[PDB]
């Protein structure tokens, strides 16, 4: 009740801060209503399939695949931040799979391509994904909400790698 | 070798349409098992790469058996759609089924295999065919059924240590 | 035959107490396999009738595999509870563990086996030990682990058609 109410408030608040300033940095205190929340994962991540991304990429030592997942999420977070900035990139409506950074980070994670579809890159192409022909501008509320969930999962994976997660003992039971 | 593999694909797929309850031997699947082609060339509809990657948790003797059991149930669903007397409830699959929730729904991506059969419409209690579709896609159902049968056979051969490429497959886990 | 069954029962239950990783052979469990004693006397803690009856749905080649794999993971939980180098989080089990959903939670009554191990208190996301309890009942854990080991072996031998009472047990699944 009281904890579930502060979660939806912080989610809508931080999503607008990304729309107001796409380059805004968030501290661990600003995201604490979303990290320390004892809400189930289905209620915490409404768009980003956090359960899938963790399940399909938990291979090897946790010191490595949590690091590989966090790096791919940092790249995916930059894609959503670029869409929300007033000075959008010249090729904002098209991501190519053969990018050297993309192939070494996002394409190295099972399900990283599907995260781009959440931003709006829904049209499949033999070299990448693209925004649909006709969509003049991206849905800011959709991009900001997905960017916040991507940034939140990256923060959650980062907190686990430093043994500083609020539910560190609980999350480690799902990997051992 | 890509031509010989594609010829045996249409051969077994046409055999499933002829008799949906026809049992295949290891020799009949030999041109598909012993093969040097990549996985993307051997599995066109079934995403065998993610089906193993998203479910290779724990001991291999455990999750390979769970994967093959779920594929055995998914194979029966495709064979039922190719039967001359289809089940009376072939148009939909319920998530709350005791057999379904214990085998297919226990595997990440098992519902995606049902979508390949034709169960594309999502409902709160399961998946169903589009209401405007009279009959299932026999060519598509037979193709997915054969690939599901092949993946389950490959997982089974790994557990018996009789896979033709057993050594190479074990290094991928 | 009841005294002979209990004689080898504590012999295997004590072997798991000293060495939890010590694997048992078929000849070691055969005295407990070919016994014509009723199931009520062979399983005192594990509800073997519940696990088989409530999950014998579909083809026997399918649910016997699902039952065997779930018990193999349940046997790993009991063995780790008796290990001298216990895991750091032996006091709790999460339902959303990717191995748990595909094996134990896929079987009707699998969570009750964890309660026999000691995981009696329930959380919205799993089961855990009571806060007052600091060490598990090594006698009860080894007793349940042995019976879980017993049921897994019985289901595995039936799938291989090498069970000592194969024809008798097959008549209970028609
Ligand atoms: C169904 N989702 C599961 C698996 C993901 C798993 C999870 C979620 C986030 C992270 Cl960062 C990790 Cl390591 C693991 C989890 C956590 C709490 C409740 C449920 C779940
Ligand atoms: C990209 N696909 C990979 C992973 C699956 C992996 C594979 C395929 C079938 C099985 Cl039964 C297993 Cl255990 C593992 C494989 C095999 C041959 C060529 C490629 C691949
Ligand atoms: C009513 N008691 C039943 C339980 C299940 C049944 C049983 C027990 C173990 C297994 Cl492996 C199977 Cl297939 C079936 C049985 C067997 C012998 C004596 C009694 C019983």
């Amino acid at each position: 009740e009281e904890e579930e109410r502060a979660f939806l408030v912080a989610r809508e608040e931080l999503a607008s801060a990304l729309r107001r300033d796409s380059g805004q940095a968030f501290s661990l205190e600003q995201l604490r209503p979303l990290l320390a929340s004892s809400l189930p994962l289905a209620a915490r991540y409404l768009q980003l399939d956090a359960a899938r991304l963790v399940r399909c990429n938990a291979h090897g030592e946790p010191r490595n695949y949590l690091n590989t997942l966090s790096t791919a999420l940092n790249i995916l977070e930059k894609y959503g931040r670029n869409l929300l900035s007033p000075q959008r990139p010249r090729y904002w409506r098209g991501v190519k799979f053969n990018n050297p950074v993309f192939r070494s980070t996002v394409d190295a994670v099972q399900g990283g391509r599907d995260v781009l579809r959440l931003y709006g890159y829904t049209e499949e192409q033999p070299d990448g994904l693209s925004f649909p022909e006709g969509q003049e501008e991206p849905d800011e509320h959709q991009v900001a909400t997905v960017t916040l969930e991507v940034l939140l999962l990256r923060t959650e994976l980062s907190l686990l790698l430093q043994n500083t997660h609020p539910r560190q003992q609980a999350l480690e039971q799902l990997l051992e």
